[PDB]
């Protein structure tokens, strides 16, 4: 396998000026004719002409309308087409070809493929070379003129980029459309779609130039009534970019299309965005509440790529974080503004500190700009997207809104063009930084280490208060553990948003202040501090770091009650739980290792329980926040703090802490679950397709969280509540009724009732599968085998496969069964999936990422399964490279 290095970037010695495509789709094959108008670039050194082209069946190739001869003038090995230089012209010339491809049997979902009755393309990153020959790298910009033909009855709707310029009838029941897209684009932004598509549409009038933009959202006919929310999300997304960034859509039309079979969430092809149906379609009757935030963020994300990816483009794939990290940052600012709930930011932090921190301390650790790759298929990671987004968000923290907006406008003005690199972005923020400091010596040079250095920095704190002097000092230290990418880790530029809270009255003692930590350690001193403060550190989670606050639980409890920053309040509560978790885990571990006949456990801090009750009982406090404070930190967050983690000991620890708190608060939880009903489940706008109330949904989250706590505890007669909840019209409630009934004899009665409610909507059936998979059932292995035989069968839909298996892999007791049977089962699924879809096979490897963090026995069980998968003779390149890197071999 060839390793591509970032240091090795060089421009092509060719240019492709114009692509003219004819894509003729037939029952058993698709014929693709392509003419490329080419030139020799100024970098050319007389080399062979080499096209990417994977799995293509050549009918013929030509230069300037003369057929080329296989063997004597060119070789093709199913990956590269090599035309020997003696036969390549030295001025403007035309290369043509006709190849045959087979979208019907393309089950890897990359290139051109069939999803149910829709034909659709997926070109990022290197899928265009599965459609026709090309120099398939993002710096090859060309013009595109595309014609598609197909059977009119099967494929009445034909779409590709640009203007539809001609439509025409073809003998034998066929038809055609031609689309011309004159502005230059990279080939990974080409798209085509054909199908019996239905739609909703609206007209949006831009803010400044008042251009009419037509918006179309498409699906298969069955689900067209689930498109309205997506259309509202698109309007909101355009308004946002207009209001916050001053940016208007440049084209006359934007199409959104939902497909059933898709590897990720969606894709930003220019004016033709294609989506996983689960991230475009929703209704109140047939979707859980999560689908509403999901569609808003995914529609938003692909819209924002129209500037950050599509008009300012990447030179090479190493700069991927520049388009993805920045688009995620734009997406998160939009979500925050649209939902107006504090749990939106908290949920982004929850994701980074569980999943991304785990990745960053694993053998897979990489900086947000890597120095090498082998498979572009495995490069689209939480580190590139989500830590990339936190790095892009730190510029805004450092500069503030006014100067951030100035530096961004600087980057967009200069590079609307025009490929760019991460240094160009940094340069633009620097110019805003010079202007902010009003000092032109000031620079962001050290900031660049955020792109190049891998691993999570640890940031720790000591304090001093001199009561006579009224002088308060915060001593800060940063450290990043050496790893495979850097032996010596340099200090980063770490912005620490802070407040100082008066412990007597809960008030702020200082204005907004962001500490700029630029050295291994520094001491920040504040004068005129009248009383000893509690420091509120990393407000908003202002850098992607392990925060070691060194506060007492009494201080943490005070922040949790009285601080103004949601993240700090949640983090204080998190740190109280972690102190408790590590304590009880070591007490359980000692008792198991020493085989003790009796031992003691440290109870949960009583004043922390009192503070939870105080917050729950506060009718003005936020319900979404309340659901965060009654839940323990995620297992994948906990694992970052324990060596050789025994998952059974952690399951017993979590069980003890939940029971400790429930034994004090279950009456309070019951009362709230009942008093929340009226507002949480209010049906007033149930038939209003466009009315989405994020606060109401967070009330439902809370009720569903409290119901789960009450069921685990077997609170008296709670089954009555579960059975009533199953009759709710909201799928969030009735699916919740299924999972909490796991602890009762009614489980299979609700399994059947909710299957029946779910079975006729393809997405809602996928949510039912996830609910079953995640159910806390002792017979969960037999239940999985039942879903396999009855519901999943041999589905190659990645949504179906992921729904049956991924939630189960989070079942701490059972997936991690000491016999290794769970690791066995997931490995069998990965290998089976790898036969047809290597990308999804790699996604199904996710539970294995923490393998070297677990206890001795479990490390060995997981390594065994990874080595077994690695030894499969038919392993894909993608799965092989991933598992070799994961197992350090
Ligand atoms: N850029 C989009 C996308 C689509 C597909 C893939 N993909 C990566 C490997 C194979 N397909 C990557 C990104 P997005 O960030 O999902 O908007
Ligand atoms: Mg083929
Ligand atoms: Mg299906
Ligand atoms: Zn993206």
């Amino acid at each position: 396998p060839k390793i591509h290095y970032r240091k090795d970037y060089k421009p092509s010695g060719f240019i492709i000026n114009q692509v003219t495509l004819n894509i003729n789709i037939h029952d058993q094959e698709t014929i693709v004719r392509s003419v490329l108008d080419m030139d020799i670039s100024k970098h050319n050194v007389g080399e062979d002409l080499v096209f990417d082209g994977v799995g293509l069946k050549i009918n013929e190739i030509s230069i300037n309308n003369k057929k080329l001869v296989e063997g004597e003038e060119y070789t093709y090995d199913n990956e590269f087409l090599t035309i020997f230089s003696k036969f390549v012209p030295k001025s403007k010339f035309a290369f043509s070809s006709e190849v045959i491809i087979h979208p019907e049997t393309n089950y890897a979902l990359t290139g051109l493929y069939k999803s149910k009755n829709i034909i659709v393309s997926q070109c990022e990153a290197t899928g265009f070379r599965r459609i026709t020959f090309f120099i398939d790298r993002p710096d090859m910009m060309a013009k595109y003129d595309v014609t598609v033909t197909a059977d009119k009855e099967k494929y009445p709707v034909l779409l590709s980029n640009g203007d539809k310029v001609n439509e025409f009838e073809i003998p034998g029941g066929r038809h055609g459309a031609r689309f011309n897209d004159p502005p230059l684009k990279p080939c990974y932004l080409f798209a085509v779609v054909a199908g019996d598509l239905k739609h909703l549409s609206a007209t949006y009038i831009t803010k400044y130039t008042k251009k009419k933009v037509e918006l179309y959202v498409f699906s298969e006919e069955k689900y067209v009534s689930k498109l309205q929310w997506a259309l509202e999300c698109l309007k909101k997304s355009m308004a946002f970019d207009e209001d916050y960034f001053g940016l208007e859509y440049d084209l006359s039309r934007l199409n959104l299309v939902a497909v059933s079979d898709f590897n990720v969430g969606a894709m930003e092809n220019k004016g033709l965005n294609i989506f996983n149906a689960n991230s475009l379609l929703a209704s109140k009757k047939n979707s859980i509440d999560f689908s509403y935030a999901r569609i808003l963020t995914v529609v938003g994300h692909e819209y924002f790529h129209q500037y950050t990816g599509n008009r300012v483009t990447l030179r090479d794939w190493f700069q991927l974080t520049l388009k993805e990290g920045l688009t995620v940052h734009r997406e998160n600012l939009f979500s925050e503004e649209m939902t107006k709930t504090v749990t939106t930011r908290l949920s982004h932090v929850d994701l980074l500190r569980s999943v991304q921190f785990l990745e960053d301390s694993s053998p897979l650790s990489h900086p947000i700009r890597p120095e090498s790759y082998v498979s572009m298929e495995n490069f689209y990671t939480t580190t590139v997207y989500d830590k990339g987004s936190e790095v892009m968000r730190m510029y805004l923290t450092i500069l503030g809104e006014e100067y951030y907006k100035k530096g961004f406008d600087i980057y967009i003005k200069k590079n609307d063009g025009n490929t760019a690199t991460c240094e160009d972005f940094n340069y633009a923020m620097e110019q805003a930084y010079k202007m902010k400091k009003a000092d032109n010596s000031a620079n962001l040079n050290q900031y660049l280490l955020w792109f190049s250095q891998s691993g999570t920095p640890h940031v720790s704190f000591k304090y001093n208060y001199d009561a006579e002097k009224k002088q308060y000092s915060i001593h800060v230290n940063q450290y990043t553990k050496p790893d495979e990418n850097q032996k010596e880790k340099k200090p980063l530029f770490i912005p620490i948003s802070v407040g100082l809270i008066n412990p007597e009255n809960g008030k702020e003692m200082i204005s907004q202040t962001t500490l700029e930590l630029t050295k291994e350690s520094d001491t920040f001193v504040f004068n005129n501090i009248a009383v000893k403060p509690i420091p509120s550190l990393f407000r908003g989670f202002s850098a992607p770091v392990y925060i070691e606050d060194q506060l007492t639980d009494e201080e943490r409890i005070l922040l949790l009650k009285y601080d103004s920053d949601a993240f700090v309040r949640y983090n204080s509560c998190t740190n109280i739980y972690m102190k408790q978790i590590l304590m009880n885990y070591n007490e359980f571990l000692k008792a198991k290792n020493e085989k003790l006949e009796s031992f003691q456990l440290t109870p949960v801090n009583a004043q922390f329980i009192d503070a939870i009750k105080y917050l729950l009982e506060d009718p003005h406090a936020d319900a979404g926040f309340k659901s965060y404070i009654v839940s323990l930190p995620q297992d994948r967050y906990i694992i970052n703090f324990v060596s050789n983690l025994d998952t059974d000991v952690l399951a017993d620890t979590k069980e003890y802490i939940y029971k400790q708190i429930g034994d004090k608060l279950n009456d309070v939880y019951y009362k709230m679950f009942k008093s929340l009903e009226a507002k949480a489940d209010d049906l007033t706008y149930f038939n209003d397709e466009s009315h989405v109330d994020f606060d109401q949904m967070n009330m439902r989250t809370l009720r569903n969280t409290l119901l789960s706590l009450l069921s685990k505890a077997q609170y008296p007669n709670i089954l009555n509540e579960i059975i009533e909840h199953s009759k709710s019209p909201y799928p969030s409630n009735w699916l919740t009724s299924l999972s909490v009934s796991a602890y009762f004899d009614k489980y299979f009665e609700l399994y059947d009732k909710t299957y029946k409610l779910s079975k006729d909507d393809e997405l809602l059936l996928q949510e039912w599968l996830k609910t079953v998979s995640r159910s806390d059932r002792k017979d969960i292995y037999e239940i999985l085998k039942k879903l396999e035989n009855e519901v999943l069968k041999d589905s190659k839909n990645p949504n179906d496969i992921r729904a049956v298996y991924l939630p189960f892999t989070n079942n701490l007791r059972r997936f991690h069964d000491i016999s290794g049977k769970g690791y066995k089962l997931i490995a069998e699924v990965i290998t089976k999936t790898d036969k047809f879809n290597p990308m999804v096979a790699t996604q199904l490897c996710e539970p294995f990422k923490l393998w070297n963090k677990l206890d001795t026995k479990r490390q060995e069980l997981m390594l065994n399964e990874m080595n077994t998968m690695l030894q499969e003779p038919q392993i894909s390149n993608n799965l092989k490279e991933y598992l070799l890197r994961l197992t350090n071999k």
